[PDB]
């Protein structure tokens, strides 16, 4: 497939399609994504730096906004902490095989100039917008603080700085991605990945322990934790295992099954895996044990390139 | 009387009053007050200014901050023509006879640990404080903007970084100001003098055609604004006429009235001519005819310090 193709495989939305297409005939271009310094870089994370990698393939120059002044607006903790987990996701970026720049929003976030426009941003904002598109980034807050209402604005304004032409994430984000479109003169086109569920299959993949699986667990840990999860028998919606083998892993597959009793079934496709699993011909048991397997290895060059440092 | 007193006269609160006394025990001690830069210096501002210099002669190192940043925070149009009309303010302060310094908000507004300090604070400050303490301040506004609850959060910044003992103001501040003896270290000392009455009898004195004296308008102005001016007989309560005969002169005085039909009458002090007014034994024609000669004469050392630049 070409590049658009390859580019909206696995994303949610795009906003908007021709506009991408306008942005691929350029010479040059470039696509940003922020992300806020976290303790676990887990497959939520990877899912997106992996359409990163798409991008950069389709001739994107890419740039990973590492957020810890929006963090430190969040809520994170102290700059100085935020920041140090912010060095350590940049080498767990950097071990996925993505060559890009980091920029930290404290580096230029801080100037005259950029606060400058952050306050006149703020002129041009509601507080009823600002609280709307926090919604899903937010935790509601029983009373919610004015640092709450200057974080989007933050977010849109290094979106300017960063002078990209697309800007990818979640879809939590895409409110603050609207708002973006609104208040600069450059319309960024917006690629959002799909929220992937957590491994509990109560909401998001969080740091909350045994929801995720870390791009570094050990092969103990990933068979522990994929083995306890949320995945009942014949169910596709909402079940993380199978959107993990979706996302992650490559086809043709040979599940391992205990022969006689299976016995070893070579999936084609993740269609075809979803068939199988919907009619109860493959069972969550052996569906895990495979996903364990596969993901072992998909993750072993990032955990061991880690390792090496 | 002493210093203590002094300062008082004429002041609607202390926050606190034991407080200030512990102050004016210290060798050093500063006194400052924030004016969002104003097309028309009027009686309103003088009035503050004048209790300013009362602070001065107590000991005080006085400095007005300029808040053109708050200013431009608080939708008052661009920084550029805002700092332009801080530059006329500050000459008019100047020929007030007040020596202090003049630091503008965007001098160090916009430091790099300034405005991290905003973004700490803002993460203490809920949303409701911030807009509560703007009601006397802004204009309640359709659709609230974000920019209104930083504005607070930046004059409490404001007092913190001018590191003033004494933080003086007008009514309408009081909330900010209590918010800056919850946010910051140094609990500074709050100096609120009255709401001016406004010419018209309709709320406080503004830019408003007709509705302030400025102190650098002509005698024809003033007199034309003080005779047209809300003035019931007999009425002391709202009577801005009156406030200004309280704040503004000096006794004993005499007020001029034709001959039979008063005749020139001498006021031993403002007691004496609240009473004569009340009594109805002292018209209103008559009382502006005093008070904007008054001004005239009071004003005039400005006016014409103004005009030899």
């Amino acid at each position: 497939m070409d590049e658009f193709e390859m580019i909206k495989r696995n994303t949610s939305e795009i906003i908007s399609e021709e506009e991408l297409r306008e942005v691929l005939k350029k010479d040059e271009k470039s696509a940003e994504i922020g992300f806020e310094p976290s303790g676990k870089i887990h497959l939520g994370h990877y899912l997106q730096i992996k359409k990163m990698i798409d991008l950069q393939n389709a001739g994107f120059d890419i740039i990973i906004s590492l957020a810890d002044l929006g963090a430190y607006l969040n809520q994170k903790g102290e700059l100085d902490e935020i920041r140090k987990i912010g060095d350590y996701n940049k080498k767990v970026f950097e071990a996925m095989g993505l060559k890009a720049k980091y920029v930290y929003g404290s580096e230029f976030g801080l100037d005259k100039d950029y606060t400058l426009n952050v306050y006149r941003l703020a002129l041009k904002t509601t507080l009823k917008r600002a609280r709307r598109s926090m919604e899903l980034i937010a935790r509601e807050d029983e009373n919610p603080k004015v640092a709450e209402v200057i974080y989007p604005i933050m977010q849109v304004n290094n979106i300017h700085y960063v002078g990209v032409d697309v800007a990818v994430g979640g879809m939590e984000q895409r409110k603050i991605h609207m708002l973006a479109r609104e208040l600069l003169p450059k319309k960024v086109v917006c690629i959002h990945n799909p929220v992937l569920t957590g491994l509990d299959g109560e909401g998001k993949m969080s740091s909350s322990k045994g929801n995720f699986i870390a791009v570094d667990d050990s092969p103990e840990e990933i068979r522990a934790k994929i083995k306890k999860a949320y995945c009942p028998a014949g169910v596709v919606e909402g079940n993380p295992i199978m959107e993990i083998a979706k996302y992650f892993l490559e086809y043709p597959l040979t599940i391992k099954r205990p022969e006689k009793f299976g016995g070893d079934l070579t999936v084609n496709s993740y269609e075809e895996l979803e068939s199988l699993f919907k009619n109860k011909e493959l069972h969550p048991m052996d569906l895990k044990n495979a996903v364990a397997e596969e993901l072992i290895k998909i993750l072993e060059p990032i955990r061991k390139r880690l390792a090496h440092h």
